Order: structure tokens, then C-alpha cells, then sequence
């Protein structure tokens, strides 16, 4: 091939031909951090949702997750390579198998929807109809049917989970993964993220600069963006619930962590041998649907990172590769 190959021995040890299809929503978040998750016991409610269901036993928070760079430009593709944040290489990372190129070979139907930059090359070998733009409205060459409800005409998160029905109609007894890469967190402008219902954390900044407002008033907004981040996963949630046919699993990480004045450092993009761990700390949490026949795995030592997602990916899948073993994964392999 002209791929350098991973996992070429992959095949799945079950299919939907003898059990239920597998229904799989992995949501690429942006900017979160994970001690600004109530979940992790920050002092203020910014995941009132999914704190409802952690206390329910039906998401697993997995604590404080390093992720793999401090931009999505670098760790999107290291989320979804082989390789890990140890080898990976951005500038060549288009040149490897990756685990959505393994997931695609073996049939499952894939579903790549962007409101945040693309894939960044994640989705290239795929067929282009597989991936779609949400950060556009429609007539701006999108597909993004909530943009229009706040004064910036920004396309909201919450329009990437618009009749999802349609592509599970449209693959019916086959598994599928859903990838929704999120606008989330993004800065500098925080008061732009976000709907009105979710100008809850007062007052905010408004300005681009944020050195020049009060501190309290930037971390306001980037809190009241975790507020609509946590409803967008609760709809996530929600749609996965009612999919009975399947055995659901909705997986969350963001890209990176972020800034937010602590020794003057904001924003997020320093190069990770010298980023401050704010930008390198992201939340992890993992729900899976009624009767799952999955478990959740044994934490690694110094805690899980980004290289955990691949293997989960397969192992969610039934993916049984060489590629995976000794690797760690959020959730074990089915015997
Ligand atoms: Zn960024
Ligand atoms: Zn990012």
C-alpha cells in the first residue's frame, strides 16, 4: 500500500450478524480542562449534567487525562494514530494507517462532523461525503442548521447532533462510529462560545484581551462554556439512550487543556516540554448504554492520556490487532 500500515492483521471478532451493532459517538472536545470539571472537584457547577450521571453510575470519570500536545493541530492527529505521543511526529502523521483508515477497512460506517477547524487529516483517505462541515451554515457551505441563535453567527455544537438518525437509518444491521469534534472552550473570545441560557457565571470579559480584564471575569466565560459543553454531551446522552437496538457508547476528551492567567500564561499552544500542565490536563468521561457489555479498565499508574483512545476505539469495535496489545485502553477487550 502507500500507507505505512498499523495494524493490517486487524479483523473483528464479532460482528452485527450475531449481535447487536455497536453505535459508538466519540466527541473530540476543545480548550476543556480537567480541574475546571466539577467532576474533579472544582468549586463551582460547570458539569451540573453529566455530575448527575457520574453520581447515577452511568458515566466513568476517569480524573485527570494528560493530553498528548496544546493544540488541535497537533493532538488531533495523535488521538486517533498508533503511534502515541512518544513517536508521534505531526508533520508525517498523514502517512500512517490510523485508526479510523482500520475502522473503515473492516466496515464500520464512519461519521466525521467538524464544528471546530477538520479533521486534520484524520478523515483524508476516507470518502469525502463521511465528513462534514459544521462550523458553516448551510449557505455558507455547511451543514450546521444552528448558527443563527446568538448576535456573532456562530455555529453551535449542539447543531452537529441534528437528526443523527438519518446516518444510523442509513446503516442499518452495520456498526458505526460518529466522531463530533466541538467548537467547545475555544479562545480567546469565551463570551462568544456560548448561547445566552449559559451566561450563568457573571460578569463576563468581552474583550479579546484578556491580560487587560479581570482575571475572575475571563475565567467566568471559559467556565460558562463548560456550561454549554455539558449540555451538549447531555443531548449527546440523551440520543444515544433511545438507541435500543445497539450497544451504545459515547466517549469524551478534549484536545488540550488551557491557560487561564496562572503565571501570566494564557491561551493554550506552548510546546509541550514547556507547557504548564493547565494546558496539558483535559477531562476524560465515558458513558456506555443499558446492559453494556463492556468494562471499564484498570487506570494506569500515572493515569491515562490521549494514547488510550485507539486502542478503546478497537476494543469497542471487537478489533482484535497485535497493534493493541500492551496498550493501554479506557474500556477492556470482550473475551
Ligand atoms: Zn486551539
Ligand atoms: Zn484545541
Amino acid at each position: 500500500t502507500e500507507t505505512i500500515m498499523h495494524a493490517n492483521d486487524a479483523i473483528q471478532k464479532t460482528t452485527a450478524s450475531t449481535r447487536k451493532p455497536r453505535l459508538v459517538v466519540m466527541v473530540v472536545g476543545e480548550t476543556a480542562r480537567a480541574d475546571h470539571a466539577s467532576f474533579n472537584g472544582y468549586q463551582r457547577a460547570t458539569f451540573p449534567h453529566m455530575d448527575k450521571l457520574i453520581g447515577l453510575g452511568q458515566v466513568h470519570n476517569f480524573g485527570n487525562v494528560t493530553s498528548c500536545g496544546t493544540s488541535a493541530a497537533y493532538s488531533v492527529p495523535c488521538m486517533f494514530s498508533y503511534l502515541g505521543a512518544e513517536k508521534y511526529d505531526v508533520d508525517t502523521a498523514d502517512y500512517h494507517e490510523n485508526v479510523i483508515d482500520t475502522l473503515d477497512r473492516l466496515g464500520v460506517a464512519i461519521l466525521w462532523r467538524d464544528n471546530n477547524s477538520d479533521s486534520k487529516g484524520v478523515m483524508n483517505r476516507l470518502p469525502a461525503k463521511q465528513y462534514q462541515d459544521y462550523k458553516n451554515s448551510p449557505l455558507q457551505g455547511g451543514n450546521n442548521t444552528i448558527c443563527h441563535t446568538n448576535p456573532y453567527d456562530e455555529c453551535r455544537d449542539v447543531g452537529m447532533l441534528v437528526d443523527l438518525d438519518d446516518h444510523v437509518k442509513a446503516h442499518a444491521n452495520q456498526d458505526i462510529l460518529i466522531v463530533l469534534h466541538q467548537m467547545g472552550n475555544h479562545g480567546p473570545a469565551y463570551y462568544k462560545r456560548y448561547d445566552d441560557e449559559f451566561a450563568q457565571f457573571l460578569p463576563v470579559c468581552t474583550s479579546s484581551e484578556l491580560a487587560e480584564c479581570e482575571r475572575q471575569t475571563v475565567i467566568n466565560a471559559y467556565d460558562n462554556a463548560l456550561l454549554a459543553t455539558d449540555d451538549f454531551l447531555k443531548q449527546t446522552i440523551d440520543w444515544l439512550a433511545a438507541q435500543t437496538h445497539a450497544d451504545t457508547a459515547m466517549l469524551y476528551l478534549s484536545d488540550h487543556g488551557e491557560s487561564l492567567g496562572e503565571k501570566g500564561v494564557y491561551l493554550h499552544g506552548m510546546p509541550k516540554a514547556f507547557a504548564p500542565k493547565e494546558q496539558l490536563s483535559i477531562p476524560a468521561l465515558l458513558w456506555l448504554g443499558a446492559d453494556t457489555p463492556f468494562a471499564v479498565a484498570n487506570s494506569p499508574t500515572a493515569g491515562f492520556s490521549h494514547d488510550a483512545i485507539t486502542p478503546t476505539l478497537l476494543n469497542l469495535f471487537d478489533v482484535s490487532t497485535q497493534a493493541t496489545a500492551d496498550k493501554t485502553a479506557f474500556v477492556n477487550p470482550l473475551d
